[PDB]
Formats: structure tokens, C-alpha cells, sequence
């Protein structure tokens, strides 16, 4: 059977940008390691990871991040998704509010590594994307 959790993707919500910022996570990831969302320094904006239960119930589903900068991971952050059971409708996980860095120093490539798991500390899904920090949308 289908894995019990299927990450489905992952959205950049960025109520200024210009087009839109998500990955499609149920085909090849290898893509996107060589590709970068661009993001104006400063702006305001969630991370959407989208994704599905379909068998059993999963518990303590966490989505875990750890950002580095030069190599070097600069931040990690565990954010707390939930204990949820099955359901047809695809589940959708939003971020609280975070906010880009700003100045010329800030600015940049951002390496993410990203991973969905639960409790047992099951991988349901790990990727890898990067981000980029500019003055502007340029």
C-alpha cells in the first residue's frame, strides 16, 4: 500500500510576490537542489507543507527545518504539526508568520533542509530546496 503519509508540497506564501514560490513533492526532488526561490529581503511569509494521511492515524507530525548560510547552519527550527487521522481532502500546514532578513549582509543563497516526520520519528519525507535573499524582487 501507499505509505500512510504522503507529502504532497511545500508553498512559499508571500502575499507580495510576484509569481508563485512551491515545490512539487511527490515527483523528483533531486531538481530542486539545483534551482532557488528568490525572496525580497524583509518580506513577511509562511511555509505551506502540504501533505495526506490515508490509512492510519499519525501522531506528534513534526516539520523540521534547518537553514544554513555559507554552508553553515545559521538555524533549526521543529515546528509542532499534530496528531491527525485519515482523510480523503489533502491536510495543508502553515508556518506562523516568519520574516526575511534585510540589509546587504543578510542578503544571499539560503540552503533548506527540510523533513516531515511524526513520534516515531518516521522519515516521511526529506528535501532539500534553496532560497535566495535580494534588495528587491529584481
Amino acid at each position: 500500500n501507499v505509505p500512510n503519509v504522503v507529502v504532497t508540497g511545500l508553498t512559499l506564501v508571500c502575499s507580495s510576490a510576484p509569481g508563485p514560490l512551491e515545490l512539487d513533492l511527490t515527483g523528483d526532488l533531486e531538481s530542486f537542489k539545483k534551482q532557488s526561490f528568490v525572496l525580497k529581503e524583509g518580506v513577511e511569509y509562511r511555509i505551506k507543507i502540504s501533505f495526506r494521511v490515508n490509512r492510519e492515524i499519525v501522531s506528534g507530525m513534526k516539520y523540521i527545518q534547518h537553514t544554513y548560510r555559507a554552508g553553515v547552519a545559521i538555524d533549526a527550527t521543529d515546528y509542532m504539526v499534530g496528531s491527525y487521522g485519515p482523510r480523503a481532502e489533502e491536510y495543508e500546514f502553515l508556518t506562523p508568520v516568519e520574516e526575511a532578513p534585510k540589509g546587504m549582509l543578510a542578503r544571499g543563497s539560503y540552503s533548506i533542509k527540510s523533513r516531515f516526520t511524526d513520534d516515531d520519528k518516521t522519515d516521511h519525507l526529506s528535501w532539500e530546496w534553496n532560497l535566495t535573499i535580494k534588495k528587491d524582487w529584481k
